[PDB]
């Protein structure tokens, strides 16, 4: 992101703040994987949003004096020749003001000696309480020094307000620079999904297909997935977060792959389901066709002024009609709709926000997701049907899990589909898989 | 591992324990990556060593009545249809006695209502204090219930003893079944390194070579690396834990790759350094030959009765002589050795234990690693030289980072090299890369 993008975001947050206030935003702690080995570092999304700085042990403070004056202070790791030979290069205090466009930079290891002085006699501090223990302890120890420091003329701000609601509502609306990154994440994720369809063969293991996907992400500079990849063959595709990926892929089964890269801090999220052996059986194609009808209806409908709730009603109708046709449900369509009889087979939401997190921040309005869509929102569109191996249905449909998922951007006139470059028509899938 | 292997390990720990005691071994917590997404779960090594069970929220209790009577209890997650449709299959309580060879299994969420009853009237509890907050919490709440329950005729064990010294000394000596796993980890890791040499070209990014290696691991059923891969081209090879892997590989630089798979819970750990363009420059070759003479000599020397300390002494002499002969150091050999003049260029250990962790558990004896070696010990052999870009040395050597690392098992008379199947001779490297 450009300097101006990050400064715009900081200034937008500052605009919400009161005079005589400071917002404090913390980096993610490091995560142990085992003993002294750590997982590859993933910076806190909100901290990244404001800085693009991917070091741990860093804290940004935005201090608002009045409506025309504010300044910033960063705490971050010191330059140190020895830790740097060992553990890698660090930004340090000297370079940080110009690199990160902050006014002052201080060593993180002095944070407890310095932060309280920064917050002294402010009115409000903005902090994300409960997010990280280490951050809470720092902020709370600072406030207690101030409460106990009357003799030193110290005073604690009396109010602590969460900045998450404000910053998350910002993150809900993507800028052009963010859309461009999400476009590329979607294209990388699509290329990976095409590759999996091209490489899949009976006898391969689910984890071998995951390996194809992850290798594709890495070629294009997305080293890490945005979430643990699901490669669910046969009955495994009926488990929504199946990530064991430990089974042989069987001739005659479908495989459901839900995979998306993290590309410069933004997520793709694609699901495609396809026959392991390259030919849908009749029962597979029939369930597939309902899911495809659902996604295509959804893609036609998503636009400014509708909502996830409203498009979901149209999907449910399609599902109920189709399930009655297959004998999976029985009875009157409207009654079955009122009874939400699709729920044993479609048990999750149609769409979630997408962004720096795969389940992105932002207010859906309520648990039914009636928020009115507007340009710049980015969301998934992910209908599915999962018919358990022991479902009380005609036996030919048992053990079929299908989901089809694309990522879209709401535009002025409708939506842009960022992931349509990997096929979803079942004949197209079969043709693609026949080339190989 | 076979059921018998886990039994052998459990009985070996029980053999150390006092009559009237229980050992408590906890699973790892899950690790957040971002917001509601988690990193791929990594079981705690010691818990895995005793169980092979890869679920969080699991606790093993080994209770010793006397020298001929013991029993076990597992706490683990319950079977739950809905959480399992969403999040994956769980073992549950009914299946656990057979699957994990425990006498009894109880729900994890009842642990605080159950554990104190298991520890009542024992004399000693074995617990790894400080390892995990959640575990300390559970154990110490159980103890407090017992201390405060004299009205219910409860009694707390008066002694808490760490089992880590014992269990880590067990892990230091590998069984046949473990060596056979480490062999395959070494082989998979070597195949990946060979592939990196075959694929490397100028203009490829460091992360792209990493992608090659990780794909190879996954092909063979090692989904995850044992640690974050280092691909350090040019000056990046001089940073020991360089994992940014973000630079173009340049014509005329070496690249240092340190990578190893995690295969069925055990780590490989190989380092190879090679020219990006397939031909060592004279200075690259001269430095490389010092490191190669160091690893070759170490491989001849490691055997029962010596120590990492003692072999390291020989390595240092090789290095100092080598560096003096090139003009990189200046002075008398023994003087320089006594002055530890090699340290700016070789600043880490020659060897670390290897097992379920890359930096495996086990007592080194002293900071200089004088532990006398015995059959069954598994260790790396990893000399290196790292000539800083601003080093005060003849300038053709600046910016060269070379490490060569194999994994060995100490045997009755010497050692077996698990990773010699990837080349290290510099002419074998050039020939291999020329074929490509
Ligand atoms: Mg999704
Ligand atoms: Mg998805
Ligand atoms: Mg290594
Ligand atoms: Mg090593």
């Amino acid at each position: 992101m450009t300097q101006q993008e990050y400064q715009n975001r900081r200034q937008a947050l500052l605009a919400k703040m009161a005079p005589g206030s400071a917002a404090i935003i913390f980096a993610a702690p490091e995560a142990t994987r085992s003993a002294d080995s750590e997982y590859p570092y993933r910076q806190n999304s909100d901290f990244s949003y404001l800085t693009g700085f991917n070091e741990p042990e860093a804290v940004l403070i935005l201090v608002k004096s009045d409506e025309t004056h504010n300044h910033s202070v960063l705490f971050n790791r010191i330059r140190d020749l020895t830790a740097e030979i060992w553990f890698g290069r660090r930004l340090g205090q000297e370079a940080a003001p110009t690199k990160l466009a902050v006014d002052r930079a201080l060593p993180f290891d002095e944070i407890n000696e310095q932060l309280y002085l920064l917050l002294n006699r402010l009115d409000v501090i903005y902090h994300a309480q409960g997010q990280y223990a280490y951050a809470d302890n720092i902020v709370f120890a600072a406030l207690e020094k101030l409460r106990h420091g009357f003799r030193k003329n110290l005073r604690a701000p009396a109010t602590l307000t969460d900045w998450r609601p404000w910053l998350h509502e910002m993150r809900l609306f993507k800028s052009a620079e963010e859309i461009a990154v999400l476009r590329r994440a979607g294209e990388i994720s699509a290329l990976a999904h095409t590759r999996a369809m091209e490489k899949c063969r009976p006898g391969m293991f689910e984890y071998q297909l995951e390996g194809e996907i992850l290798h594709e992400f890495t070629r294009h500079g997305a080293r890490y997935p945005a979430y643990n990849t699901i490669v669910g063959g046969g009955e495994n595709g009926c488990i929504l977060h199946y990530t064991e990926n430990e089974c042989e892929l069987r001739d005659g089964d479908l495989v459901l792959i839900d995979a998306g890269c993290e590309y410069r801090g933004y997520a793709g999220d694609i699901t495609r389901t396809f026959p392991v052996n390259g030919k849908f059986t009749p029962a597979q194609r029939a369930v597939y066709d309902i899911v495809l009808a659902a996604i295509n209806k959804s893609l036609t409908l998503f636009r400014p002024g509708t909502s996830i709730r409203e498009v979901t009603e149209e999907v449910v109708r399609i599902m109920v009609v189709g399930l009655v046709e297959l004998g999976i449900l029985k009875g009157d369509i409207e009654q079955l709709i009122a009874e939400q009889a699709h729920r044993p087979f479609f048990m999750h939401g149609l769409s979630h926000w997408l962004g720096m997190d795969v389940h992105d921040v932002g207010d859906y309005g309520s648990s039914d997701r009636g928020r009115i869509l507007e340009p710049g929102m980015v969301l998934t569109v992910e209908p599915g049907l999962y018919i358990a191996p022991d479902a009380d249905v005609p036996p030919q449909y048992r053990g079929i899990g299908i989901r089809i998922e694309d990522d879209i951007v709401i535009t002025a006139t409708g939506n842009e589909n960022l992931t349509a470059s990997v096929v979803k028509d079942p004949d197209d899938i079969e043709a693609l898989m026949a080339l190989n």
